[PDB]
């Protein structure tokens, strides 16, 4: 029993990072077989931040001007290249800690865990979701790009995001791994909003059978509600829509509690509409949308990975 | 900018967690250097749960019944020996992967990051605190025995935890790596009660600071207080008693920010008498206490590990 805000073992992604340096900026990268990749600001000065061409800006550098430390020892750069906002470093030496891995780009609503890192060393592990405005809601300090979001999968690390810049709400955009950002940003220091954010109203739902499983039932009723009339109820308090598709995900976890999901809708309806009333959800007094119907399965179930 | 609890890199850990069975019990253990350590109700069965007597019933024990795997390979166990409620059990290989490390026994109010773990196998990582009362909040199911907490001081991995057992409320005990248990328990299947838990003044203080840090303030007010008088209201809402050696850690965060802690104290107060209508700290609608003063430095300054 317990519910708590995990985060998948940090420790394949760990023997990843790497010290990326390009003139005075100093980030993060991810050393994957002999690539190792970074946000392609750190080509970028200062200046440079405004309004770049970073086409033009690349093909000024040379790999020599491409710092690498991995631990204390150097990596050798030999050639470059640029897919988007990564810049892709080929460097001479493969990663022998280089685990089973692959790209993916998440939809907004599903959770990673990020691994927070500066001068290659990681400072924390800590769990996001992507939030329904391609914002995550971060923990991020200068240095600290480069830093990559990811999920794990019995054994294959699934990178999902790359630290880029922080929005001046302190939330956090990025990109997937592939370099597109997650969102209209852009990785130009000029205004940009984050776009106002919604509710990941099946996350929250999940969440309350994270609770329904874990002992706290006070928020139940005997009452039902239609999706159509429940998305009617949800729209009003900032939710987001809730599918079919969703109430199909949120089955299992219907059918291990014995709440349906349309009651399970009916239950989140008449929170939104009288709050908690000091009461707390699974030591929250706010409902809770960052686990997906899969955490809160792994969670209360007990996967693991290797 | 952002603030999130937020969990030690578990990479040294996990490469220090193994498999242990013992008759028809699996559970972790902690293999460093030459030695495993896992609770010691590894040598129970279910009817010995009840009132056991674990000094005979482990001389009944040899070394050939304690199968330890790590990976896929098995440990050879040579020897056996019982400190208070762990085993150690001294194994012919030593652990290639055995960071820097120490054992600490942690004061109630601090913090440590706990992998879980099933079969050797980590689940996830979270971010802990030692309650008042020696229990810890965890996410614990079957099998997680012999899952850690720890702490990490740039590179020394600083174990301060081991699982043993889940409380009633579903809270967790367990006990310091040379086997004591935090707090009144004992690893009998006997009924314990958990004892009233209060709330971690110094740290909910800390998170104040953390809030500030981060540009939420809506919280601060003109008003100061002693701290002889804000002890008088903490009681009252069962926090902790606040000393004024609390308040010397909590100084570089004062000083940070211009609150000296004894407004911040005044903050609170308030905070506790009013509720907060609504509004939010740090996203949560709770004062937070798992926080100490070293975790919002961390945080806010970008400490890391190596
Ligand atoms: C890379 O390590 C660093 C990580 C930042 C530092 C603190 N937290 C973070 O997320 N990223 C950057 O420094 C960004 C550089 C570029 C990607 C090249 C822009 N810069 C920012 O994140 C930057 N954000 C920003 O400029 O865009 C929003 C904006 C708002 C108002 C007016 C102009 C722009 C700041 C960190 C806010 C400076
Ligand atoms: C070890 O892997 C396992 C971890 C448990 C399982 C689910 N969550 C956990 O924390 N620990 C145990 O199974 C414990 C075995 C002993 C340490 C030998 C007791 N058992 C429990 O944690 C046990 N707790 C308990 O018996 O004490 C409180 C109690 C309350 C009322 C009446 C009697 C005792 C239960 C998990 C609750 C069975």
């Amino acid at each position: 029993s317990g519910f708590r805000k995990m985060a998948f073992p940090s420790g394949k992604v760990e023997g990843c990072m790497v010290q990326v340096t390009c003139g005075t900026t100093t980030l993060n990268g991810l050393w994957l077989d002999d690539v190792v990749y970074c946000p392609r600001h750190v080509i970028c000065t200062s200046e440079d931040m405004l309004n770049p061409n970073y086409e033009d800006l690349l093909i000024r550098k040379s790999n020599h001007n491409f710092l690498v430390q991995a631990g204390n020892v150097q990596l050798r750069v030999i050639g470059h290249s640029m897919q988007n906002c990564v810049l892709k470093l080929k460097v001479d030496t493969a990663n022998p800690k280089t685990p089973k891995y692959k790209f993916v780009r998440i939809q907004p609503g599903q959770t990673f865990s990020v691994l927070a890192c500066y001068n290659g060393s990681p400072s924390g592990v800590y769990q996001c979701a992507m939030r329904p405005n391609f914002t995550i809601k971060g923990s991020f300090l200068n240095g600290s790009c480069g830093s990559v979001g990811f999920n794990i999968d019995y054994d294959c690390v699934s990178f999902c995001y790359m630290h880029h810049m922080e929005l001046p709400t302190g939330v956090h955009a990025g990109t997937d791994l592939a370099g597109n950002f997650y969102g209209p940003f852009v990785d130009r220091q000029t205004a940009q909003a984050a776009g106002t954010d919604t509710t990941i109203t099946v996350n929250v739902l999940a969440w309350l059978y994270a609770a329904v499983i874990n002992g706290d039932r006070w928020f139940l009723n005997r009452f039902t509600t239609t999706l159509n009339d429940f998305n009617l109820v949800a729209m009003k308090y900032n939710y987001e829509p809730l599918t079919q598709d969703h109430v199909d995900i949120l089955g299992p976890l219907s059918a291990q509690t014995g709440i349906a999901v349309l009651d399970m809708c009916a239950s989140l309806k008449e929170l939104l509409q009288n709050g908690m009333n000091g009461r707390t959800i699974l030591g929250s007094a706010l409902l809770e949308d960052e686990f997906t119907p899969f955490d809160v399965v792994r969670q209360c179930s007990g996967v693991t990975f290797q």
